[PDB]
DNA sequence: CGGCTTACG
DNA sequence: CGTA
DNA sequence: GCCG
């Protein structure tokens, strides 16, 4: 079991679901106090086990296994022993957990932000609702749409959705493509948001192409907020998208790169978010080359490397092909 | 011990 | 600060 | 919290 998650497959489902669950409480709970480095550990962990073959049935499994010491171990155990843990436990019913996620899960609000409305005394969605001039418009979009924005947009909604950008990118410019990213592109039935990435086969033409867009979905009516409601490539908006006799809101990311950068642009986009993080890390520490989402960057050499697929970019750094179902770490 | 992310909006 |  |  190599140590970097994307030295490995990591199927969206798999044999120790519970476990990873578990540690990803307690990764949740690092980041909600600002403790980046076992938020680190603890997705690590849980990625370990997500790859694993089979499930863990005792502790002496874990031997070997990078990223698992004293703490994560004994977490293991206790969910092995007694089929729970009392920290995750503890953690999961504590007033700061319970608010700080909910907090956070609002569109616009961050965990600083989180923080100091805690800090305040602030608990609720309806507390914030009573101190409007606490909150930024697109907070207050967050907040307005906070329900809609917590059910699950399904498979069968991003057919929709992708039709209709693809006809307000068509206008826009014609012969600009949509790909679908994000973790729809994984496998994934269900989904936080829909994630697109826009090009155009002639370098350069792509330039300028968001503002087209997203004024001509304003214009349709299915741009319930976006944060040009001024020469931008990235969108995160909330759209309107037919339901049966109605409506709901659904969280859409638009990205548009020149095609020179879209294999970079499409492995980042794709994810998943900890995948792109330790490929990343991966080629930094081990390879000696800058990897982002547009490029990736020999600073020896000071040359970047031209990638015609997301198979190039596998092969510069000296990895195995993962298909974007195997990358959800 | 230092290290653990990235550009863009 | 937010996208996260 | 764990790695190197
Ligand atoms: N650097 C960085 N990029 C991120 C982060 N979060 C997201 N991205 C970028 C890089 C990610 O690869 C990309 C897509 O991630 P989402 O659309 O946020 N989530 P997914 O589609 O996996 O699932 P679902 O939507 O159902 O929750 O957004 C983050 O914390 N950091
Ligand atoms: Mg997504
Ligand atoms: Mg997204
Ligand atoms: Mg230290």
């Amino acid at each position: 079991m190599p140590a970097y998650a994307c030295q490995r497959p990591t199927p969206l489902t798999h044999h120790n679901t519970g476990l990873s669950e578990a540690l990803e409480i307690l990764a949740e709970a690092a980041g909600f106090e600002g403790s980046e480095g076992r938020l680190l550990t603890f997705c690590r962990a849980a990625s370990v086990l997500k790859a694993l073959p089979s499930p863990v049935t005792t502790l002496s499994q874990l031997q070997g296994l990078p990223h698992f010491g004293e703490h994560s171990s004994r977490v293991v155990q206790e969910l092995l022993e007694h089929g729970v843990c009392e920290e995750v436990e503890r953690v999961r019913r504590s007033e700061r957990y319970q608010t700080m996620k909910l907090f956070t899960q609002i569109f616009g609000v961050g965990v600083k932000t989180a923080d100091r409305w805690y800090r305040e005394g602030l608990r609720t969605l309806d507390d914030l609702r009573e101190q409007p001039q606490k909150l930024t418009q697109q907070q207050k979009a967050g907040l307005q749409h906070h329900q809609d924005l917590s059910t699950p947009v399904l498979r069968s909604d991003v057919d929709a959705l992708q039709q209709v950008v693809e006809e307000a990118v068509g206008q826009a410019l014609p012969g600009a493509t949509v790909t679908l990213t994000g973790g729809f592109r994984r496998g994934k039935l269900q989904g936080h948001d829909v994630d697109f990435l826009i090009t155009h086969p002639k370098e350069g033409q792509e330039a300028g192409l968001l503002p087209r867009v997203m004024c001509r979905l304003q214009d349709q009516g299915l741009i319930l907020y976006h944060q040009h409601q001024d020469a931008f490539e990235r969108s995160f908006c909330i759209f309107r998208l037919p339901q049966p006799g109605s409506w709901k809101a659904v969280r859409v990311d638009l990205v548009v790169a020149p095609v020179s950068q879209f294999p970079f642009a499409l492995l980042g986009w794709t994810g998943s978010k900890l995948f792109a993080r330790e490929l990343r890390r991966f080629s930094r520490k081990e390879k000696g080359l800058w990897l982002n989402s547009h490029g990736l960057f020999d600073p020896e050499q000071k040359t970047f490397f031209q990638a015609a697929s997301e198979e190039d970019i596998f092969r510069h750094l000296g990895l195995e092909y993962l298909p974007p179902e195997q990358r959800n770490a």
